[PDB]
């Protein structure tokens, strides 16, 4: 098949896939136990099977999207209910997957390490809806330790703090993470935040910034 750098698809995929779909929708989240696993799974190998995997699209997954209806607690959602607490998430968390042109299965010898591969993309489309999902008070934890802490060329500032829905999300609250060892300034004074601030804000959504250890 396609030789590949980067290691390949987890064995044992389909299962540990249903398997942690199963323990979700069933006894996590029961209220979602009508979420059929085996449909959210084909949807899912549809987006990718068959195909080069470094030739994926933000419409491969757009389907599976659509399939899963997610449960969403409102003032709990936090970027960085994180989004590993979703459904899609919890499952894809941690696993590796990728296709091949020649076959209609999972590429068990090698995968790719090429920005658009079934792994960065499925990510990227999961956070973007995550973040349409937000309701009430919204929360993200920014690194105290970088330079600039909120960084537009992240899935954060890019398309996750744009994706927002302001009728149902009415405030954003920037968490500025810290370390006991070093004089982390605040940050929440720098330019980063002072640009998620304004963004934020020139959305009609009100924007709070903190310093924590």
């Amino acid at each position: 098949l396609l030789v590949w750098t980067g290691e390949p698809t987890t064995k044992h995929f389909s299962d540990i896939f249903l398997g942690r779909c199963l323990i979700y929708t069933q006894i996590l989240r029961p209220e979602m136990r009508d979420q059929n696993c085996q449909e959210i799974l084909s949807t899912f190998k549809g987006a990718f099977v068959s195909k080069n995997p470094c030739d994926i699209t933000r419409e491969d997954y757009a389907p599976l999207v659509k399939l899963v209806t997610q449960t969403i607690p409102c003032d709990k959602t936090l970027f960085w209910f994180t989004l590993e607490d979703t459904l899609l998430g919890y499952i894809a968390d941690d696993l590796r997957w990728c296709g091949d042109p020649s076959t209609s299965d999972m590429n068990y010898v090698s995968c790719p390490h090429c920005p658009n591969n079934p792994i960065t993309m499925f990510w990227k489309v999961i956070s973007q809806k995550f973040a349409e999902d937000a309701c009430g008070v919204v929360q993200v934890m920014l690194d105290g330790s970088l330079r600039e802490p909120f960084y537009k060329d992240s899935t954060f500032g890019s398309v996750e703090v744009f994706s927002l829905d302001p009728n149902k999300v009415h405030k954003l609250q920037a968490w500025v993470m810290h370390d006991i060892e070093g004089a982390s300034s605040n940050a929440c004074s720098s330019s980063s935040l002072n640009e998620l601030k304004m963004i934020v804000q020139k959305r009609n959504m009100i924007f709070a910034c903190v310093d924590n250890y």
